[PDB]
């Protein structure tokens, strides 16, 4: 894949920002930085909780009710949380102290060990002295939100492919009727039951299946098509159910 | 919409006036001013109470009575504030100093964050040193009444379409009489009772819908119109009744 | 900068007045001083508050109206306070008794740590006695009015240089008349829309941007001129119109 699939490969191993602020594209490609650099090490990271608030907003189902005085409150977030350790002999935790001097909002860049290496923004919500014990100098920093690139469609729908050997109707119908296709079967040697044609175009019109028939439902105007393919194509038909403009 | 919407952005972010004096219309375009120019700072901005006097002019309710020696005040109004703020290197204050000396009335815009940047006039009702305390140099100034650009009707009417299968009575009324426009329904797989039908005209006659009866009352001459159109347009139907002119 | 930006670094730490009356400048250098002594110390200050009066002169929207009998009163202000204290130990209380006998006008500066170091002047409004109480002698005085040394144009104007490819009309229009200047953009990988061309002549002339156009009017004689640069410097372009005497 790239990142997603739903694997436990845990956390740790202590490799950890990596800050820039320089120029170009904080949300992209965040591999061009030329700030680039370690400040310190991590002990182990919190998940990415941003986390929120977000509001609603305050829908019931009470009194009906006249107008009435309704409130909001959006303060985002809830700022998100990792643990820090320095040894002395790394440099970096000085220019961790010049953050709680300059105040700012500072990019960075956290490997995982969890298939990814996500963009960081945030400002210095703890900062001076740290716990020690076994040497390691620990605390931690706590940040913000981060842009979202993700598809859904693509990636692609599954094997929609339990077909059937279906007698097309191929026949005019009324805007807003229903039609039936008909549906024959000869399961030798096996005996199935798992069939479940599906249409292409869902917008203009709809289909049940059960009682070993097909409705198409006319929803609006034009052709409403359906492709039934079996398995891994061992089988297939196409009928199709022209619509009423009027 | 344009502005107005029940939402609550609250406040602030500092942006403030840009006076003008200039030459052009002080009440519908106040984006032509070749004055404009920026004060100050504002901390945080009062809402536009005017507010009023505003007399009534004293209706009771006792004694009768004979004559009897009222009064009135119309003094109208009650000067509006906001609360600036100014930091030495904003150049602005000296020119608001001068509004002490000039005494006059200026004009002036303010950005909201609630939709809209409103257009002030006003006078110099409060000025000199302001207080500093965390470097803004902050104090008040108070200000006059606005003209009013509102419609309404437009925007229009909402979904008056609890319709019904009317029989129509469609035939001449003796002027002031009242007349019944008789209801079917056949409300299958619902049940409803939500009907109640609209008349255009309301200047020349009204009509009363109670009973399972439509009552209309020919309180003028000409023709009295009631179209009952349902929910979306699934059912329709026009009755009308004509009034004498006798 | 020098003093003005908008952050909150409090107040206190007891450094306070510094009086004079000597000779020189009390609005300019207030730091050739040769009478500069501390009377004490402050325990914290109120903002500059002048405060104002400061009427109006008391414009409306009543009754036309014939002459009709106004007034003013302008009383300037005001008196502005910050509260004191003294030990047993410092030496300059009894320099505050002598002004309740000496009634004059006294200069002074105090300290900010608002980034300033402000210069004052006033007289004796509170003396004698003073609240003891953690050994501190508290109390206050209350003073008047500043000049303002501030320039609005310089500091200068940001940025205005969200540019196009024009391409300029370049030729004279009558007084008064408006002309189009023709906006031409390739905004590759991008698809930009913030482009917003500026003028540099606006007491003679004026500029509207909307409808992929630039809208100059002729408002009086002699040349327009509008300087199209982009960005930091990537593209620039000059267009100018001719506009006649008569």
């Amino acid at each position: 894949m790239p990142v997603p699939n739903p694997t436990m490969p845990v956390k740790g191993a202590g490799t950890t920002l990596w800050v820039y602020k320089g120029s170009g594209d904080p949300y992209a490609n965040p591999l061009s930085d030329v700030d680039w650099s370690r400040l310190a090490k991590v002990k182990d990271l919190t998940p990415g909780e941003l986390t929120a608030e977000s509001y609603d907003d305050s829908y019931l189902d009470d009194e009906d009710a006249d107008w009435t005085a309704t409130g909001q409150g959006q303060k985002s977030a809830g700022d998100t949380s990792f643990t820090l350790a320095w040894m002395p002999g790394e440099q970096g935790q000085q220019a961790l102290l010049a953050w709680f001097n300059e105040g700012d909002t500072r990019a960075y860049k956290i490997r995982f060990p969890n298939g990814t290496v996500d963009v960081f923004r945030g400002w210095v919500s703890s900062i001076g002295k740290a716990v020690t014990a076994k040497e390691v100098i620990t605390r931690t920093v706590k940040v913000t939100n981060v842009g979202r690139p993700s598809m859904a469609e693509d990636r692609s729908t599954v094997t929609a492919a339990t077909g059937m050997t279906v007698t097309p109707a191929s026949t005019s119908v009324v805007k807003g009727q229903s039609t039936t296709l008909t549906v024959a079967f000869q399961p030798e040697g096996v005996t199935d039951k798992s069939f479940r044609a599906v249409s292409a175009d869902k917008t203009k019109a709809t289909v049940s299946v059960s009682g070993m028939t097909i409705t198409v439902n006319g929803v609006a105007a034009g052709k409403v098509n359906i492709p039934v393919v079996s398995g891994n194509g061992e089988f297939a038909a196409v009928a199709e159910i022209t619509v009423t403009a009027s």
